[PDB]
C-alpha cells in the first residue's frame, strides 16, 4: 500500500518547522492532500553516571508553556554522523564526556504528520571534562518526576524505562538447548 | 522562566496539522518568535490478550514513506472524555471489548514545536464483541519487530517496554520498616 506524490506545495518554511502539503494519488486511483512536517531530527543520550543516576536537563517548552525535566538532545545537522553530535551533545549541555557511546533505538515522534526522527544513544562510563538546568535523578527520583509531570515527554519516558529494565533485568542469563 | 506571546498569527489550517507562530517577550525584553504545531492529541491503548500477546494494527504513514506496527490509538475529540474514545478505538479497530480500561501515563510526542499530547491506557481482560490490518504479537515478537524497524514509533516502543516491565517485574514485592 502506497500513497504517490503527485505535487508538493510549500506552505511555510521556519527555523524549526517545514510544513508542505502532498497532492498523493490512491491505490484505488482516489486523490488526497497529506499535511506533512519536514523535521531534521534529532539525537538524544541516556546518560548514566558512576553513581548510577541519569542526567537530565530541564528546558523551557513554549508549545506547552511549560518547562519539563529532559534527556541531552541535539539536532541533527545536515549529513553530519549522528553519534558525533550525540558527544558533542554530552559535553556542551552536561559537561561530561563518556568512554562508550552506543545507539540503542531510532523511532518517529509523530509519524501521522512529521518525519521527525530520533535516536537514542547510550552513554556509559561519565567523567566531568557552569550548568544552571542540569539535574541528575536516581532511578526512583526519575519515577517520581514521571508521577509529577516534570518528565513529560516520550524520549524521556523512554529512556527512565530503559534504566527501568536495567535493573529489573540485570541477572537475566538464557541458556538454550 | 517563562515566554510571553504577545502576538498569535496563524499560517495554516488543516484537517491534521495547525500551525501558527507566536511572537514572544524573552525575560530579558528580547523578542523572538516561536514556530508551534497545535494537535488536538491522541488517546493510545496498551491491549493484552489472555494468551499474553499485545494488540497492533499495521498503518501506512505517509511523512515516513512507509507501513508500521502500532498500538490502536485515536484523535481526541473536542470536549470528549479520554477514556471513551479509548474504548471507542479498542472495539471500532480491533473488535474487542476488555473488562478495565486504565489510565497508565500522558505524555508530549515533540514539545520542542508541537503540542500533541499522547494518553495513554491499558486494557486488561479481553474478549470479542473483519480486521485486515490487525497483528497479536508476544512479547518475544514485538521485541523482533523493534529490531526490524517495523515497530518504529513514541508510544509503541513505550508500550513494549511497559510490557516487558510487567514480565521482568512480577514477582517485585519491598517491605519497609
Amino acid at each position: 500500500f502506497e500513497e504517490k506524490t503527485i505535487k508538493t506545495e510549500q506552505i511555510f518554511s521556519g527555523r524549526v518547522v517545514k510544513l508542505q502539503v502532498d497532492d498523493v494519488e490512491l491505490p484505488n486511483g482516489q486523490t488526497s492532500k497529506r499535511e506533512i512536517v519536514r523535521h531534521p531530527g534529532a539525537v538524544a543520550v541516556i546518560a548514566i553516571t558512576n553513581e548510577n543516576k541519569i542526567v537530565m536537563v530541564e528546558q523551557y517548552r513554549k508549545p506547552l508553556e511549560k518547562s519539563i525535566v529532559e534527556i541531552p538532545a541535539g539536532k541533527l545537522e545536515k549529513g553530519e554522523d549522528p553519534r558525533v553530535t550525540a558527544l558533542r551533545e554530552l559535553e556542551e549541555e552536561t559537561g561530561y564526556e563518556c568512554e562508550q557511546m552506543e545507539w540503542l533505538i531510532s523511532f518517529a515522534t509523530s509519524p501521522g504528520f512529521a518525519d521527525e526522527i530520533i535516536h537514542l544513544y547510550v552513554a556509559k562510563g561519565l567523567s566531568k571534562k557552569e550548568f544552571v538546568d542540569l539535574i541528575e535523578l536516581t532511578l526512583d527520583e526519575a519515577l517520581q518526576y514521571i508521577k509529577e509531570k516534570r518528565i513529560y515527554d516520550s524520549k524521556t519516558v523512554i529512556a527512565v524505562q530503559y534504566l527501568q529494565l536495567q535493573e529489573a533485568l540485570k541477572h537475566k542469563l538464557e541458556h538454550h538447548h
